[PDB]
């Protein structure tokens, strides 16, 4: 059973996806935001997220806009759901065909910023703490079409303005850049968790910026999602996370969390939950950015919403048991996993004492050490037996 | 090829005996003095090497000393320099779980000593860059390696190297070399971005950059030219390894331009049709490739020349591309240069932007969305330049 | 250069007609009028046009309308001299085909799918098409337990056997080309590569009537060597048609202009198709472009991209011929022993008994001396590329 | 659980015997004695051992040496009761094979390759092996112009026809299994996927004697669905043998323990093999592990890893069994209409004429209403994973 302390959130665009893919028409009718709010509260979610255009149809008058916001607000009210994050749609409308913030067309860039400032206003009114930015159209199909250097300057220029505004209006938002390697552009700028973290480090107020990595995004490049998250945590830039499934380098599948690379889903939950001193290593929302398969109807939709929560709770339970097992604890010792936490250098030791240590080189028996095994297969087999519920 | 082109090769490239994961070596060992002489002849301006490529692992000092002296004499006679040096922290069994990040504390200590030793030699030969390729840093299984602790230990080791270099006045720059996998299932710092992000966290970051390799980024299906552009933006492109690859599969290390030719073209354009008229990058054009296993030493020398030849041919077409009036017109129609103009007018902030009805309230997005960028046409002129069709 | 009708460049109506609605955004271009399409293509040099039933006649058109459209379309063909070399059927767009056409778990959908194809065969026969292309875009699954692959192959076969029967009985004279694709839109599509599709075809009742229609980008989506797969297809005599386009390895289907993805492989492919045995092309069917003008483009970009497909093919053709005609290349081919592979391993009349008696093939063979000689493959590759760059 | 001889788990001598010399480093383990390997495998529950000629008998051993080795080997087999179900030949290590064995551009290498194999068939037939596996690891190219594929397929076929001839004439009763691989060690390998190999086998003189030996990670190196290709191999009845291991998508060949790569695909694979044609195994040959103990391990890790392969197979078999015996899973299958795919699309005796006559198949078909019904695939996939997780 899911509790509000689990912090499961879903985007309105997930359960609301009508299943219009690149090769066919929608197979499901539109979902009413209010209904979405009641259904999600009912399956155990603690919050909902949305793109401006998901809640208010692009081009709605203020009267309409205002009315929609009012009803949405009531729904949250009655159900107790919160809005931990909001985002802006800078990919759908034809105007953004070459990007929002990095469109070659200057007028588009000015417009994309305005669209976002507005969404920032709504987010602050609803109490959202994080603004996620997915630059889906920032990038190119052809190398000569985009000056990457100029693009990074313009991406930077726009973000610095957004931080200025938030800080000045006192919104207290955190900004999370979401990396993606491709799709819809041939290549997207800031293709991985690594490129997004390096870019953020160059902004004016870098402490307000982090990343929102997505499981399938990193897997589209055949990268290890867990190892990437571990790196993000080391830098302290994991501001939010999108969970879903994918089967390697192919179109973005957005399957239910754990329905793609199951072994990596397990090590991920282990990383987020079996944090230092019992406690999770991560504290924000556990947000599912997935899509109910095109072959399903609304029954299938609610089922898939529950499957995400279910997968996460079953994995947590097995990650917990894994760590708690004295036999795993013995295998961990033999493989020396914790020995990596001991500094390489003795306290106060520098280059000169190290050069003076004959045991670190001149008298070191590399051949003898090179022959001892690490016992890694065995430790790995123990983990899978826990995942399989065989231990 | 001029010394000014700065083409360099690793001793281990032309010297690769072609022993692969599935077969025996098909070529005999290449003598280092010989390699220096042959590389000087093909137009290389410099040579690089791992410690163990030059001095066999475990050579006594007399031997080691002898080899260096001969090596230095060959350098002397041909006029070749040593722009970069590196350390083999991957071959010997002791490094099976990594050098700086091995779970075993004693291997970590030995790894640092092995590198300090190589720094002294590099300093001695005049090398300016120390490249570090952490090929054994990573894992096959997620529960076997604590990534957070591994980054601490990677960081602890690099801080010490810089300390030493700086106290001794060596003036070295450090370039981390990213690779997603092979030999490990997953290697730490898998892409150029992960490596740049990491370097920003060291104690003397100004001393650290990256050494991206064409093929390593392509093993993940990333755009090499686009990652180099970001590296240049951060000013962390300290060195570059050029070669060819055909997408995600084992590391092929083909001659530069024999893998993704279109990306090879846009890369030379980026590196050479720099800022002014000038190159955007001024370091060595280093070829980290392998002569195919099917070749003998005639093939080896041919493959070395092919690297230089691909670069010069692409350079020539990149220049011609940029000088074409038809290309200038296509660039003008695709608004490439408009991206260089700030989004905001000088002195404009969020308050002035919010006051501009034309940036939103009266913005005709429908009308803007209907005009084409003409990117296909621009792409077509680039390719025609590549094929010498214009 | 200039395209002639003998080059046989053809384009799908859905190619230049793609409005650019992708998985993440709305259409950026208005609808293309088919008569206009016929006219525009004639002008850029195409010798034929192809289409899906639903590209020409809107799904759910009354008989009157349908007839109306066809007759206008036939006039334009008439007027311009374009032919219809191939026709295909859309079994992927309408929601009813969400689990497939021919292999839908739902039996009623399979029956409907067959009927929809029968109808296109008739229109096809009437327009003079020689090939029926079948792209089973929704045949596959997202989850392994959801599709019995064996049963699906039975049903796939069952539907194809019937179409062959019909065509033969009506005297249509069609050939059928199955088009493989590894994924998108299904997580996994059945008959994922050219290989799997050829193996399948061999199991049909009148296999001589079935071949494949491989697409450059589909094979590359799995990182396979397109040229090598087409060489195998030709070896089997199953290349009934070909879809040309570009792709940048394993990622979503990009459908770029031919030669705008893997340029080196586009070169070797043109070389294989044209620098066939007896000087002549190894393949004589349509050179069909199944690509999409980028979403960033307007109608000018659209006609520009259509012409680019042709320009790319012709520029590569020209370099492939220069390559083969170069004496230095001839010398490199000889040192690489490329043609020695065409001489049989055994001397005429030799069998295992005579091979076993040859001490020189084993007992006295010096593997070590043979293993030391290089094949000169790098030099040969370098010469190919210099020809491609127009540097020679 | 415990492995029985009835489980038919086999290992190649080269698996537990891999010294861990990779492309970037020296071996981390000392050589394993073949007799010791027989004893150790017998002890963990294997029923058979397989080997390449060069794994048992060092390349170039004189006849007395070779004979002594074989004799000691046979004694160990005798004493442990292990059998030799398949043998193979190394046509990839020696420098002479740098451009392939059967398809080297060099004619003399092709003659030597055939003799190396014939000699191995003799030893196999004497040890009682029933299958000869052929992995053409060096057949291919790094550059397109270096290899004529058509000529290569002719030479490949030429060699294989001779081998069938010899076997049939000697009464060896061997079956031949070609093992596909997309790349590594060559940039591109001929017959890259199970599909390509099946299509090729179909062109031999005696196709009934030929099938495939597909490997889990080889198909995953192309990001293909292994279970789905296995399903197709079974449909063609060409699954002669199988190599089980683990891989993480497109990268170098990892050869991890079976189930340590794509766990979900491993699960549906065991479901297909054991519960295939309903309840009964769809495959009865060896369950062969072609894996490598990680380079980080010592001999204790090697035996642990050999045991992990068997454990993984048995755990998944148990979960696959429970999955199918679950009345809720059955109900989901019914709802998803999985079995309805097994019912012919056409009625008994119905032809195109009758089909064309059925208005319910088209004229009166409500596509729109059918298109709106959900298949319930997500729910079915969730039950499958809950079985795998032991949560049900
Ligand atoms: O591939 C789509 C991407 O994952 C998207 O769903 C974002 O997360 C959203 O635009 C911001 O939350
Ligand atoms: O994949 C091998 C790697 O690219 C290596 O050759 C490095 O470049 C070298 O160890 C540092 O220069
Ligand atoms: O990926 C889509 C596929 O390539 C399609 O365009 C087909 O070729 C058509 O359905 C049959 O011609
Ligand atoms: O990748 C190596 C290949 O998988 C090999 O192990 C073959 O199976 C063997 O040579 C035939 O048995
Ligand atoms: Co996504
Ligand atoms: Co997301
Ligand atoms: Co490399
Ligand atoms: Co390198
Ligand atoms: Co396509
Ligand atoms: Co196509
Ligand atoms: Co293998
Ligand atoms: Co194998």
């Amino acid at each position: 059973q899911a509790t509000r302390e689990d912090k499961f959130s879903f985007g309105l665009w997930t359960v609301g996806w009508q299943a219009r893919d690149a090769f066919g028409d929608a197979t499901r009718t539109a979902l009413d935001p209010v209904e979405a709010v009641h259904k999600l509260a009912e399956i155990g979610a603690y919050g909902i997220t949305f793109h401006d255009d998901d809640l208010v149809p692009f081009g709605s008058d203020a009267q309409t806009r205002d009315g929609i916001i009012a009803g949405f607000k009531k729904a949250l009210d009655e159900t107790g759901l919160i809005v931990p994050m909001v985002t802006t749609n800078l990919f759908t409308h034809p105007v953004f065909k070459d990007g929002g913030f990095t469109s070659n067309d200057r007028s588009v860039r000015r417009y994309a910023i305005r669209k976002v400032l507005r969404q920032m206003d709504l987010g602050a009114e609803l109490g959202a703490k994080t603004l996620v930015l997915w630059g889906g159209r920032e990038g190119a199909e052809y190398d000569s079409a985009k000056d990457v250097s100029a693009a990074l300057d313009r991406y930077r220029e726009a973000l610095n303005l957004l931080a200025q505004y938030s800080e000045d209006r006192g919104y207290g938002l955190r900004f999370a850049i979401e990396p993606k390697p491709n799709e819809p552009r041939g290549d997207i700028l800031l293709p991985t968790a690594g490129h997004a973290i390096a870019f953020v480090q160059e902004l004016e107020r870098p402490e307000l910026f982090g990343i929102n990595p997505e499981t399938g995004h990193e897997q589209m490049s055949n990268l290890n999602f867990t190892q990437g998250i571990a790196q993000a945590l080391w830098h302290k830039k994991l501001f939010h996370i999108d969970l879903n499934g994918q089967h390697g380098p192919k179109f973005d599948q957005d399957l239910v969390f754990g329905h793609g690379d199951l072994l990596n889903a397990f090590s991920l939950v282990d990383l987020l939950e079996n944090g230092p001193d019992g406690a999770p290593a991560y504290d924000g929302p556990r947000h599912f950015d997935y899509k109910p398969s095109r072959t399903e109807d609304y029954d299938g939709v609610w089922e898939s919403a529950r499957a995400n929560i279910r997968m996460y709770l079953l994995l947590r339970e097995r990650a917990r048991a894994f760590r708690a097992d004295p036999e795993v604890q013995e295998a961990l010792a033999a493989s020396k996993v914790a020995e990596l936490k001991t500094p390489t250098l003795n306290p106060g030791e520098g280059y000169a004492e190290l050069l003076a240590d004959r045991s670190a080189f001149e008298d070191y028996d590399a051949d003898a050490v090179g022959a001892k095994g690490f016992g890694f297969v065995k430790l790995n087999q123990l983990a899978i037996e826990h995942l399989l519920g065989a231990r």
